[PDB]
């Protein structure tokens, strides 16, 4: 049941990555003009990937290649299967692997297999688990290369051990980090390209002063009070008890401050639900607290808006992939402070862009430090969105893709 996904050109970031970056990138993508690069997926809605799909590909015809975009399409149960693949190769031990979900799994992936032959393009792309098998059902007659958005670095072993023999067919696969990447598929063929974010989406788009205020009244946030602010999916590994405490020992000394807990969860994220309901408890009636989700209107545009008027953002994770989250905060100029884990320790350059701090009582002198030196704040705000320009914005994705198509 595959169906393809039916207005963003290179000359849309101009403004943003200059003429010398346009050119450069037009140049690699001179030596693949004509040729088809087609991305395979299984959502073209919401966030994240599919989010990204929706600028590059209108972004990748633009510089003159053939790029197209299918999803798959399966019964619930068929997601239900890839949601515990998922969950098993990202190293859940308790999930079991049944001949049933193997069959229900392949005979999906040769479904979708027969509305178009992938096969005939130049270049094809699979996006994670779900139309890994792919590869199987066609005579491979060009380059198959495998993104991956998961962690694989320990995965439940049926699971894996299933899933590679269609993995080790791609002549790439292309991790978020190397913390993320499967250790044993062959080193040259293991690659790194980090997630993007994409300076003219929802999320990112530099907002009007009077839409913030609009939206921070909306969620009763005074822009005239100092504001800190953690936006993450709601967990225990995310420091969220840290950056109450955080806030608790600035407020000793900034009273008016006011903390921002933002998230944007799934429905089908109890867990997720339960750490949120778990978090209001322990907040209880201190409303200078805003704990702010999709639960309650909360979208891309308004976490837009709190990251905007946030001082400082923290980002207090024990466990973290890339984190773009990070990588927001720091494109629209703010200082962040975080402890040195996956993405977060890789986006920020401690002292230059952001800090990197050890535990809680650090963080609070640096807030407190930041909050104090506006100037010092704007200065490594300057310097943590440059980093972002040159080296994680949807134009440096698109580039990233052509090194490698022409590697090949």
């Amino acid at each position: 049941k595959m169906y393809e996904v039916k207005k963003r050109k290179l000359e849309d970031y101009k403004s943003i990555i200059g003429e010398e970056e346009v050119s450069k990138i037009q140049e690699k993508a001179e030596k693949l003009k004509g040729r088809s690069f087609v991305h395979v997926n299984s959502t073209s809605f919401g966030g994240g990937v599919a989010e990204i799909l929706h600028s590059l590909v209108p972004l990748l015809r633009s510089i003159g290649i053939e790029a197209r975009w299918f999803v798959i399409e399966g019964p619930t149960e068929f997601f239900n299967v890839t949601k515990t693949f998922h969950n098993a190769l990202q190293g859940n031990e308790s999930l079991k692997l049944t001949e049933e979900m193997k069959e229900l799994y392949l005979n999906v992936n040769r479904e979708n297999s027969k509305f178009i032959d992938l096969s005939s393009f130049d270049y094809v792309l699979v996006h994670d688990p779900q139309p890994a098998a792919l590869i199987e059902f066609y005579e491979k007659k060009s380059p198959w290369l495998w993104r991956c958005h998961i962690d694989l670095s320990s995965p439940n072993r049926e699971f894996w051990e299933f899933l590679r023999r269609f993995v080790e067919k791609y002549d790439r696969y292309i991790f978020h980090l190397p913390e993320y990447v499967q250790p044993e598929l062959d080193r040259n063929k293991a690659v790194i390209m980090p997630p993007s974010i994409d300076p003219l989406s929802e999320k990112n788009v530099e907002l009007k002063q009077t839409e913030i205020l609009r939206i921070l009244e909306r969620f009763d946030v005074d822009p005239e009070k100092p504001i800190i602010t953690q936006v993450s999916r709601f967990d225990p590994w995310k420091g969220i008890f840290d950056v109450i405490e955080i806030y608790r020992k600035v407020k000793e000394k900034i009273p008016g401050v006011q903390l921002l807990l933002v998230g944007v969860m799934a429905h089908d994220d109890p867990e997720g639900w339960i750490y949120f309901e778990k978090t209001l408890r322990k907040i209880g009636e201190d409303y200078d607290v805003k704990v702010l989700t999709n639960l309650i209107g909360v979208h891309a545009r308004e976490v837009n808006a709190f990251q905007r008027a946030s001082d400082v953002i923290l980002q207090m994770s024990i466990r973290e992939g890339f984190g773009l989250t990070v990588t927001e905060a720091m494109w629209k100029g703010k200082p962040v402070i975080g402890r040195a884990v996956g993405g977060i320790k890789f986006q920020i350059v401690d002292g230059e862009t952001g800090f990197l701090v050890r535990d809680a009582n650090e963080a609070v002198e640096v807030v407190l430090y930041l909050l104090k030196h506006p100037e010092v704040s704007k200065e490594m705000g300057a310097k943590a969105k440059e980093r972002v320009r040159k080296n994680f914005i949807i134009t440096k994705h698109m580039e990233r893709y052509l090194d490698i198509l022409n590697s090949l």
